């Protein structure tokens, strides 16, 4: 259930397809939804969950480049899938830029996500 | 000069593609086949030419065909080229949890990877 | 407006005094408030916030002992005050607890909590 | 043993009186100027299990002081490991006050290792 259109809190679209040797395809973009928004994500999920109601763990990465845009910056997210009517994919992730040696404490931010398929 | 063969201190390996797009794939060895994962990741293909690293992530899950760990980890970092090449990371291990244990379903750590093995 | 009787999404309370110089000083405890889960907090805030909208950062830490339990671990949150009739502090917490060497690697969790002067 | 003068690899200095009761205190310097110099506060667990395991501990600096105002507050949570080479080892969070559109972006992470050693 985690193939589909997936929005979050912050306005934010990715569009995922999941598949049975647990890769995860897909797009991810602004609320814009414009071709400079948006950008390739790749990841893995747990094509065998745990049949005991706990959520299927999952991850992606977007670089964020693409081909009208370069901010030298890429975002993992890592969390989990639950599904059942208001499905949810929790996450946490953290976003590195590139920087030089000197500047190297302060690449990565860290934040969490919230998707569901429904947009508020 | 990311394609290649990878270290980190923990002994963990990962030899990983790096496509001219972009794509990061190969497998992640926590130390045999038993022990050999999907990886998955996407990097920065124009890096900044000013002496800034290059940004990069992947993902694994931690299944296979002997393991299922109901977990997967995610590494956010970035490569930094020259006589001594590296990967700093920074890493999230996510747990599939029931909603009660949810809150602590999340593991948080730092990796350094070299493609000198120790 | 710091100070005060906060509670977070887990049902978790901790009641704060933010003082002139900065300091952070009170308990955390459980939802129950039982003397068994209350445990001493200590923290620091910017006690000279920019006037421009932003909120109010701050941080502090509970090591999970007291005199009743002892889970050899320590939280801190790191996270902002935002001010309104809806007051606010939204956080991110590390809880690391003390571990051999060899389980240094899974030794510290990471999560976000947001507290607010209302229970859940 | 975490009472003393540590410091990191950024050369980030601090000194720490650790009370018996739990309680961390004292001052963080960045450079080591008056300029530089933030107070301190934490706890660590003053009954560590006596099994090899290290004292989890956590403080907290707001970077203000009588001279710069940062308007932000850094938390290290970690673990003191004791012996002929003692060490501390962290991860923080960095985070910063925002206005709420900008609350993404609100927060750094990253990791110090402290040894007593300059
Ligand atoms: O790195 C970024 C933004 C991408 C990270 C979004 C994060 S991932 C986790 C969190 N969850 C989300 O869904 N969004 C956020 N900086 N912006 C630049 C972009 C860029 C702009 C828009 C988009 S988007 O597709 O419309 N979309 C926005 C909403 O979030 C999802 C993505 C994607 C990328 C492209 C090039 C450059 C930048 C950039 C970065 C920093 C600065 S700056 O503010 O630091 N600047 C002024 C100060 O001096 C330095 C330069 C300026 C431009
Ligand atoms: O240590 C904890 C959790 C304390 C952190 C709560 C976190 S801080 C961030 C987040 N935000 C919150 O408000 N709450 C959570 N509880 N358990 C205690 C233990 C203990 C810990 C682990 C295990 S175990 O994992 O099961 N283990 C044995 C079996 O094999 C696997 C390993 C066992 C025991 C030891 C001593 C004390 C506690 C404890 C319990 C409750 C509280 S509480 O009631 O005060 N309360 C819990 C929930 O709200 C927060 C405080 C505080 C400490």
């Amino acid at each position: 259930g985690i193939t589909g259109t997936w929005y979050n809190q912050l306005g934010s679209t990715f569009i995922v397809t999941a598949g049975a040797d647990g890769a995860l395809t897909g797009t991810y973009e602004s609320a814009v939804g414009n071709a400079e928004s948006r950008y390739v994500l790749t990841g893995r999920y747990d094509s065998a969950p745990a049949t005991d109601g706990s959520g299927t763990a999952l991850g992606w990465t977007v670089a964020w480049k693409n081909n009208y845009r370069n901010a030298h910056s890429a975002t993992t997210w890592s969390g989990q899938y639950v599904g059942g009517a208001e499905a949810r994919i929790n996450t946490q992730w953290l976003l590195t830029s590139g920087t030089t040696e000197a500047n190297a404490w302060k690449s990565t931010l860290v934040g969490h996500d919230t998707f569901t398929k429904v947009k508020p």
